[PDB]
């Protein structure tokens, strides 16, 4: 019912993620202020599986300082038994909202987009490619996106629509995030991914290769952000816009 680390009491509100060896609880120190704390049970846990949670606290950390889109780290307790992180809590993920939502501002879709943008060019700018990006992956605190995670340790959970065609074709480069990006932003104009409405997952990975298969952008007033949705959802990784090229487009700029 309560929850130690580096010292201080926290009392578990509720849980709110899950997998493998981890859980997620909504929390409240002694002066009722909230937090996300992140529970790893390390007893029965591969190396390879410890290797991939360092590293993730590691770059958490040093992520901090670049971006106010990435999720904050207050402190953290690290034993051969157990991981403790307390971490920002937010109102809702993104992937929760946007099933509430009848629909979106055009100017809330607009400043989320930049929020994702610059969260995920920070990640990038030190050497990360996340390659699993989903909704579920940001969070809403303060009207601004957060990213929560970095593809680093892959356990955790509040779909195959969200996969660049490259990921599936290797029988990975930082444009296989602009896909899932622009899957995203794509549900975010339209109530829908791309190859949603593709029903069996094996017809889904084929549509998402298939050159043949081609995504319909239907018209909208906002001319700039079908441009923007174009140019993330090329097949051709290397013909796909860049991070630093859709930070100077019309859509986020004008
Ligand atoms: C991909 O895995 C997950 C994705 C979304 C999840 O949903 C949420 C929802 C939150 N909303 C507050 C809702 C509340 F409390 F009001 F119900 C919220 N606040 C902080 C964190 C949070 C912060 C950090 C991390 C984390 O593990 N980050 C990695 C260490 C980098 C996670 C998984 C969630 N989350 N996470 C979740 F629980 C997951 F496990």
């Amino acid at each position: 019912e309560c929850i130690s680390v580096k010292g201080r009491i926290y009392s578990i509100l509720k849980q709110i993620g899950s997998g493998g060896s981890s859980k997620v609880f909504q929390v409240l120190n002694e002066k009722k202020q909230i937090y996300a704390i992140k529970y790893v049970n390390l007893e029965e846990a591969d190396n390879q599986t410890l290797d991939s949670y360092r590293n993730e606290i590691a770059y958490l950390n040093k992520l901090q300082q670049h971006s106010d889109k990435i999720i904050r780290l207050y402190d953290y307790e690290i034993t051969d038994q157990y991981i403790y992180m307390v971490m920002e809590c937010g109102n809702i993920d993104l992937n929760s909202w946007l099933k509430k939502k009848k629909s979106i501002d055009p100017w809330e879709r607009k400043s989320y987009w930049k929020n994702m943008l610059e969260a995920v060019h920070t990640i990038h700018q030190h050497g990360i490619v996340h390659s699993d990006l989903k909704p579920a992956n940001f969070l809403i605190v303060d009207g601004m996106l957060k990213l929560i995670d970095f593809g680093i340790a892959n356990q955790m959970q509040p779909t195959v629509n969200y996969m660049p065609p490259e990921a599936i074709k290797d029988m990975i480069s930082p444009k296989s995030d602009v896909w899932s990006l622009g899957c995203i932003l794509y549900y975010m104009t339209y109530g829908k991914t791309p190859f949603q409405q593709i029903i069996n997952q094996i017809s889904k990975l084929h549509a998402i290769i298939d050159p043949n298969h081609e995504i319909e952008f239907p018209d909208i007033p906002e001319k700039d952000l079908q441009d923007v949705l174009k140019c993330c959802l090329k097949r051709d990784p290397k013909q796909r816009i860049s991070i630093p090229e859709l930070l100077a487009h019309p859509y986020v700029q004008i």
